[PDB]
């Protein structure tokens, strides 16, 4: 069992519950591939059905009882008799939670207990489909004091095509290709804005402007859904003494949902299943706002703070990039909206750690998306090694549907 | 072949070199260790084929007589002898390829600018300190910093080694209190209490430079004091915090790894010290503001004034940028190299793209490439890179007591 040191404390663990990863990653002993963003038949459903229902049976403390002897019968007679078979309601919640915890690249996983599953597997329509969403985000939203929720919609089975939601959030802005080379917007949302105009929406023309949903029902084409500008709440971003920073014009909007992963529990698969939470400052101020790929306002920042921007030995760049940072928080504070710093974030995460070390031996962690865009070092989990693996239940990457 | 993309521009390309990975790594299909620091007889002649093979093409020379001719010479050298020597300019080669392939360094740019101090001919303790005040002189060079490595006797059955004690050749002292916590470098405690052991007078203060403890085979340990005058320090002060030089903080000059073994053709060189000139992150960022180390920060920024009340006041970030900026003017001020994390980052790109053409590919440690302060707004922050262990090599050794 791999040993874990924090060099900070001088602390040593031990991660036992690698040993049980089920699935592989991309690394081999001839060369580390953790760095890589996306690195990636009845018997076989039947062993992790039977793992899953091992895992919750074990949370309810009646492992090798009655009725978890009983279930797991019930879900190979299932399996033989329908190729597939369906979870209990009480077996969702709990797979949706552990998909959570489970997940490497996250450092909020403290609050994964608290997760409101919203089970939408009757739902029958991209219409049903739609107002499904607009309920997960008027309850996650919650005027500001966002709440973490998940919306859980039909599973994959065969002989019908899959429920998708094709956009990558429920809340992106529009990214338009200009009349130069520029994009007007987020560059990394320009194939999404293509494919809603492609199919039949009206673009505008702003750098902030949030795009409509595209809704697939099985075996049918995307459909078109407008969000209710009241839905979606967005902050303005003032800095708290650069009085000029308001005229920039920056927003964010509240809520990160994301809506294009597949949640997979005991064998069964889920392509739509939108989660969301609250947001790490860092995620706006550094990432979608300074990488030169989104919206790329480093510079003009810099040279706005008065920086001397002709060498690099000024730093110009850290200093504009905290200020962008001290911004985002500022903002959202003002409004009302729930927001972390990178400082509480990874020090609630190394609470985490500490929790399921005792709870179940380690953790999976990734520790290139543990460790904050800004200031790493300057938070403890910089200094704790960390095991990355792959459990199940598990949100996993899959392909665009066009 | 790994495929490998940049995220901010979109380029790909494939690790070709990845193949040739000699020494395993510490990750499995099942999990992965890359964030791990350290982790937990005629088969010379492998690792001395290859190496020969590799000189030979580097110079343009496989397939030809001298490469032939050299090939039989190490046959005949183990034969007689169960080992062989490195030719001067082998040796040469085989340090600047142990830098080039060292994953962590982002400084590799440089590595084909690397003065090679034979001292094969080592014989004491007195002939390594004088060896290794040729070094330190030579490679600071009064602040025009030039990559230095000194190269003393390999390894050999029934023998000790030679082995430099101390981590680097300049390190601070680190002393322990009435109440346990420490004055100085918390990072050097251990070495610090070794060096008083065998005779050393301990100071008071918090940036004591130690003396060295070098070691000959099967002889214990011997104290040396470095000359105050070769060892080069540069003052902190803040270009616009007038009280910033008021709180008698400083640093050395010489980045000089002292304790790692050089890995040559199957030869291990357990005593190769190699030097360059520090990034200002090293110094401004981990050395001044770990936990574990000076721990400055919150002293910086009451000084400044900052709310140290609350987190999301940025306080820590704030505090952390003018350390760094105090580093950089400090050094500039002092005509002593040094580079910034910008600067840094922006010429390993460079490296990595004539590393492509060159070789396919190049080892890199991303955890460590990544700078520890503004790692996104650098541009190795949204590389992909695969890391993988070629030979030569450093790698990492006991600790010989
Ligand atoms: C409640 C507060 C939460 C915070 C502060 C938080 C924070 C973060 C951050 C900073 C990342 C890295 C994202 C990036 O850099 O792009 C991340 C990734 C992730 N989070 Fe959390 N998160 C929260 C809630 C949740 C919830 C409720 C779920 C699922 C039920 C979840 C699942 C994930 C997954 C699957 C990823 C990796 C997906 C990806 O971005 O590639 N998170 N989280
Ligand atoms: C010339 C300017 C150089 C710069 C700016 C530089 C910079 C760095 C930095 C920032 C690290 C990260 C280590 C840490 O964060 O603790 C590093 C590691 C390393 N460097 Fe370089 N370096 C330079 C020259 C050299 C030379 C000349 C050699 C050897 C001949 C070398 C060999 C290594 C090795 C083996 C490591 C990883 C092992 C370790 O120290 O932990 N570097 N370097
Ligand atoms: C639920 C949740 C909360 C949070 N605070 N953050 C996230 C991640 C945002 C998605 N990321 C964007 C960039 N990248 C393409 C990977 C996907 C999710
Ligand atoms: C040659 C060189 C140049 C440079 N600029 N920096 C270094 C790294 C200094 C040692 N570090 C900190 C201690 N750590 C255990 C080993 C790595 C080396
Ligand atoms: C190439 C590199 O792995 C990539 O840019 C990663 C690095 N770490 C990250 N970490 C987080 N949290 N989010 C990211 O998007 C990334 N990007
Ligand atoms: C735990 C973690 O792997 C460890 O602190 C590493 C991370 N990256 C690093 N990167 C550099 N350049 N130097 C370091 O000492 C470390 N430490
Ligand atoms: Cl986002
Ligand atoms: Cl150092
Ligand atoms: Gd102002
Ligand atoms: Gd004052
Ligand atoms: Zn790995």
């Amino acid at each position: 069992f791999p040993r874990v040191k924090n060099w900070e404390v001088g602390s040593i663990t031990y991660d036992t519950l690698s040993a049980q990863a089920q699935q592989d990653g991309p690394c081999t002993p001839r060369r580390c591939l953790g760095s890589l963003v996306f690195p990636r038949a009845p018997e076989q459903l039947l062993s992790q059905a039977r793992d899953f229902i091992n895992q919750y049976y074990s949370s309810i403390k009646r492992s090798g009882s009655q009725a978890h002897e009983q279930r797991l019968q019930e879900v190979e007679a299932e399996v033989a008799a329908t190729g597939t078979y369906q979870l209990r309601e009480s077996e969702l919640v709990f797979g949706a939670k552990q998909a959570w915890r489970n997940a490497p690249r996250c450092v909020g996983r403290i609050q994964w207990g608290k997760l409101q599953v919203f089970d939408a597997r009757d739902c029958r329509s991209a219409q049903e489909m739609f107002t499904y969403i607009c309920n997960h985000i008027k309850y996650a939203t919650n005027r500001g004091n966002l709440r973490s929720a998940i919306t859980v919609f039909p599973q994959r089975c065969p002989g019908r095509g899959d429920f998708r939601i094709w956009n990558s959030q429920l809340v992106r802005y529009a990214g338009y290709r200009q009349q130069d080379g520029s994009v007007r917007g987020d560059p990394a949302n320009v194939e999404i804005t293509e494919l809603c105009i492609q199919h039949g929406w009206t673009p505008g023309n702003g750098r902030f402007d949030v795009l409509p949903l595209l809704l697939q029902a099985p075996d049918e084409p995307p459909e078109l859904f407008l969000l209710p500008p009241e839905l979606v709440l967005e902050v303005p971003l003032e800095h708290p003494t650069l009085e000029w920073f308001a005229a920039l014009g920056l927003r964010w909007y509240a809520l990160p949902a994301v809506s294009n992963m597949l949640l997979e529990i005991g064998g069964l698969e889920f392509p739509a299943a939108p989660f969301s939470g609250w947001y790490m400052s860092t995620e706006i101020g550094t990432r979608n706002l300074c990488d030169p790929h989104r919206y790329n306002i480093l510079e003009d920042v810099a040279v706005c703070m008065d920086l001397d921007t002709r060498t690099t030995s000024s730093l110009w760049k850290d200093k504009a990039a905290v200020e962008i940072n001290v911004a985002v928080l500022h903002s959202y504070q003002l409004a009302k909206v729930t927001i972390v710093d990178h400082h509480a974030a990874t020090a609630s995460f190394m609470k985490h750690l500490e929790n399921e070390q005792k709870a179940r031996g380690g953790c999976p962690a990734d520790w290139a998306w543990i460790v904050p865009p800004i200031s790493g070092s300057l938070t403890p989990v910089f200094h704790q090694e960390m095991v990355n693996y792959f459990l199940s239940p598990a949100f996993r990457y899959q392909p665009d549907p066009w």
